[PDB]
């Protein structure tokens, strides 16, 4: 028992990062197979980042005038296009350490595991949420561009996430593997503005369950409620409404639990509305939304061998 | 900018987990040169947890009763002894894989990280603290035995605890890589207790520091306050005493902020004494102790490269 906010195990990536120097400008990039990813930004330095002309930048300094090291400068450059904001960098030789990857775009309020380095070393782990407004609350300093989020379980790792920018506020963006930003950003540095942030409601619910089968059992109704009685009181507290396909991927566990779901939403009812009392539930005396329902469940049923 | 409760990237750890089975029993074990370290009650079954005599135990079933697997079976164990509640496996070769290690015995408050493993393969890590009273609050299912935690940021790792048992509350219990355990607790499953747990007043600091650095500046005071009345107050709350050896190990964080020790505790009571008001402080409605002020420095000054 118990429960902690867990990330995937990085030793699969840790392997994969290499450092990426073009001109100044150094930043961490993911060596798979033959090519090194980046963030395209590499070629940049300064008034550069107010409003960049990535094509005009690109074309001048040349294969040699980027380095790519992988614990010691030595792989060679020898090609580079630009797919949308990522640089791709055809490179001299395989990783001997490559892992069984892919590459991934997940949606709002998925989770994953952030590998944070800094000129291409490991410094730490840790998993969050992509919010629903296509921001993560990270944790990143200068020189953190380019770090990777993933998810694993299986064999390899399932990329999902390059880090690009910080706002103006302290918030993150980024982009999938392929180069699309995810959310409205680009990477430029004038004003750019994320949503309102929503909370995700059905991780909510999901941690409710692992509150349960925790014994953390104080806040529970019996009541019920209906589906529109709830997604009506929901939004006007700024959570994000609650589907019939949310409803179905956590039967799992309410059928663990013997808790239906329009009872768990009857009951996450009244910590909105009526009150929480500063009782805590699982550690917290707000509520959690970065537990999906799979992460949850990946306790029970799926982390090793047989 | 932000802070995230981050651990230590766990790669160096990843490849040096094992299984050992003795009987049926099988649990995670430690591969270190030529030796498996691993919870001694691997070598008990049903009824011998409630009063093992490890000693007639061990006397029986062999070094060949012994199964030792490193990503498939084959690995020879050839010898064994018992030091303290650890077992201790000579066998046949070294880990092509063992990293730069050391064993180190840690003190209430410090963190570290723990990689949880089930039958020898990673599932997760998360970061977390050694509790004034000599628990952890892990999350840790059957199976989960010799899963260990460790610090990082060299090039190594510093093994500081081994998993041996859940107590009947949820909270859990282990020992150093010697063998002895971290508090009075004894691998039997009788009747156990542990402590009062009390907050770990100069982590709470610290991570005030990592607010106001963060911009999180509104429960500041400017008031002052002695050593004598904090620590009065302090108490009746639970929290551990703030001594001049805690104020010296967060001077560079007061240099830093230009914010006195003395101040931030003065800020401290008001928050303990007056209200919190569920206003919010780095994402949390609470208070936070499972940052150390090294953890809080770990980003200006160390984690990777020059
Ligand atoms: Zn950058
Ligand atoms: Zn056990």
């Amino acid at each position: 028992s118990g429960f902690r906010k867990m990330a995937f195990p990085s030793g699969k990536v840790e392997g994969c990062m290499v450092q990426v120097t073009c001109g100044t400008t150094t930043l961490n990039g993911l060596w798979l197979d033959d090519v090194v990813y980046c963030p395209r930004h590499v070629i940049c330095t300064s008034e550069d980042m107010l409003n960049p002309n990535y094509e005009d930048l690109l074309i001048r300094k040349s294969n040699h005038n980027f380095l790519v090291q992988a614990g010691n400068v030595q792989l060679r450059v020898i090609g580079h296009s630009m797919q949308n904001c990522v640089l791709k960098l055809k490179v001299d030789t395989a990783n001997p350490k490559t892992p069984k990857y892919k590459f991934v775009r997940i949606q709002p309020g998925q989770t994953f595991s952030v590998l944070a380095c800094y000129n291409g070393s490991p410094s730490g782990v840790y998993q969050c949420a992509m919010r629903p407004n296509f921001t993560i609350k990270g944790s990143f300093l200068n020189g953190s561009c380019g770090s990777v989020g993933f998810n694993i379980d299986y064999d390899c790792v399932s990329f999902c996430y390059m880090h690009h920018m910080e706002l103006p506020t302290g918030v993150h963006a980024g982009t999938d593997l392929e180069g699309n930003f995810y959310g409205p950003f680009v990477d430029r540095q004038t004003a750019q503005a994320a949503g309102t942030d929503t909370t995700i409601t059905v991780n909510v619910l999901a941690w409710l369950y692992a509150a349960v089968i925790n014994g953390d059992r104080w806040f529970l109704n019996r009541f019920t409620t209906t589906l529109n009685d709830f997604n009506l009181v929901a939004m006007k507290y700024n959570y994000e409404p609650l589907t019939q396909d949310h409803v179905d991927i956590l039967g799992p566990l309410s059928a663990q639990t013997g808790i239906a779901v329009l009872d768990m939403c009857a009951s996450l009812k009244e910590l909105l509305q009526n009150g929480m009392n500063g009782r805590t539930i699982l550690g917290s005396a707000l509520l959690e939304d970065e537990f999906t329902p799979f992460d949850v469940v990946r306790q029970c049923s799926g982390v090793t061998f047989q």
